[PDB]
């Protein structure tokens, strides 16, 4: 069962206040330009897009030059949210798929009341996360380097950037001792298993990026639950009912443990009772692109945990977000599991 065949992709969430830079820093790791899209500049859905661990290992190599830090993970499911204060219920909603997070803080502001809000989730389900210290290009007079880690671009920096910087990193650090939670900058911290790592970043810039991505890989590694490291029961959850052209009405699904597999019997929650269907296709994005955008699909006959995922079968009108989805074994009889979905 610990066997390479049967890795599992942990969860990560992004959380942070609105406008803190959540979609931007997955913009500069994805190469895409999904925050310029979005009306107001606003997330108002869930969004997930999958990390594959060689993507992973390209984007930290200004942080592991000599390829020597070991990466056990097969990938990373990274959880999208909105910031804005109206969807809380969202934040809740990814905070409870995740394994562990990365919780944005615009440098220039400290932590603001969704940062707060972000802040009991996170408390509430022990979820071991990172701190993205985001925006640091705004320090009056900082010089980039694109993409560079946090530490070679810190040390070129004229003497009033850094003492900025430390100024903004000491009041940061006050807050969130007021909050319950010790934190460090992170190549300071000298207790990963309980302290909180800040990482600081920009994405507009990518500095920091390969730091904050090599961190959320030692969260995987080194404080989830090792047994999530490797795949067991099937685990899934439809975030959205959509009707899409040509597969009519579909549901979004995140998978968080287990297989899914191309004509697969569900059974899942419905606006009426159960609903039991068949899965006619399975679908993802291209890798390191986004589910709540609209893409060209790639079809599996399998689909191994963590991924977000796009189902195609008949009979999904009013499947209920937030409804669990199970499927239908060999020694499992039907109408049994459609009573135990709900
Ligand atoms: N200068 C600078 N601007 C940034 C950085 N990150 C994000 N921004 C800007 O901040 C604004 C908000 O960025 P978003 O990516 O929408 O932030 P978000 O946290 O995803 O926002 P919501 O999802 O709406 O809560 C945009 O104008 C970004 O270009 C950064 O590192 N530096
Ligand atoms: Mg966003
Ligand atoms: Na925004």
């Amino acid at each position: 069962h610990m066997n390479k065949d049967n890795l599992r992709s942990p969860i990560c969430c992004i959380l942070g206040h609105v406008n803190t830079g959540k979609t931007k820093l997955l913009d500069k790791i994805r190469q895409t330009n999904v925050q310029e899209g979005e009306a107001g500049g606003i997330t108002q859905q869930i969004g997930a897009t999958y990390f594959p661990v060689e993507a992973i290992k390209q984007k930290t190599a200004v942080v592991n030059k000599d390829g020597k830090f070991e990466f056990k993970v097969p990938g990373l499911l990274i959880i999208d949210t909105p910031g804005h204060e109206s969807f809380s219920n969202l934040r809740s909603r990814g905070s409870s798929l995740c394994n562990i997070a990365i919780l944005v803080v615009d440098i220039m502001h400290g932590l603001e009341p969704q940062t707060i809000e972000s802040l009991r989730l996170l408390r509430e389900r022990k979820t071991p996360f990172v701190v993205a210290l985001n925006k640091i290009d705004r320090l009056y007079g900082w010089k980039k380097i694109e993409n560079n880690g946090f530490r070679e671009s810190f040390a070129l920096q004229n003497k009033a950037v850094q003492n900025e910087f430390r100024n903004r990193l000491d009041q940061v650090k006050l807050q969130f001792a007021e909050q319950g939670f010790n934190s460090e900058l992170f190549y300071e911290n000298k207790n990963f298993a309980r302290y909180v790592s800040l990482v600081p970043t920009s994405a507009h810039t990518g500095e920091g990026i390969p730091d904050m991505l090599k961190l959320i890989v030692q969260l995987c590694q080194e404080r989830m639950a090792s047994s999530l490291m490797y795949l067991s029961e099937l685990q899934a959850t439809v975030l959205e009912v959509k009707a899409i052209e040509g597969f009519g009405v579909t549901i979004d699904v995140i998978l968080s443990n287990g297989i899914l597999r191309e004509g697969d019997r569900i059974v899942l929650c419905g606006l009426e009772g159960p609903i039991k269907t068949n899965i006619r296709a399975l679908l993802t994005p291209a890798p390191m692109r986004e589910l709540r955008i609209k893409g060209q699909y790639i079809h599996h006959k399998e689909v191994k945990a963590a991924q977000g995922v796009k189902i195609s079968a008949p009979g999904l009108e009013g499947a209920i977000a937030g409804s669990r989805l199970l499927v239908v074994g060999p020694d499992d009889d039907e109408e049994e599991l459609e009573e135990e979905v709900e």
